[PDB]
RNA sequence: ACUGAAACUGUAGUAGAACCAAUCGGGGUCGUCAAUA
């Protein structure tokens, strides 16, 4: 057997009989350069060029913001559609 | 217990070399035609 790494599981219940459904978040690495402005080129692959791991568009995370009733009914007092400036 | 910042995938390189749209040909010249009764 090999073990498990990455990746993400959905729900799962005592007796699902299925296994969790798997998310995978697609990542691309992009390539970027600098330009030495009298020769107006890279200097060099090595020292020229680099490279960034992105999350793609349109891929859906959730996340949650967790506050305790004491602040929840301070904010509500102040603004009871508090969280319609949460949209963004 | 708090998002790093900032950085042009650019720089040089002629889709080109070679190949005949060509070879042969007098603007010429003479025997009939038709099938029945």
């Amino acid at each position: 057997l090999k073990g498990e790494r990455g990746g993400y599981v959905g729900q799962f219940e005592q007796e699902q009989r299925n296994l969790p459904n798997t998310g995978k978040i697609n990542s691309e690495l992009f390539t970027h350069n600098t330009i030495q402005d009298d020769v107006q080129r890279p200097t060099s692959d090595v020292g020229g060029v680099y490279s960034y791991e992105a999350i793609i568009a349109g891929q859906t995370f959730v996340a949650e913001l967790r506050l305790p009733d004491s602040l929840v009914k301070q904010i509500t007092s102040k603004n009871k559609n508090w969280q319609a400036q949460l949209k963004a």
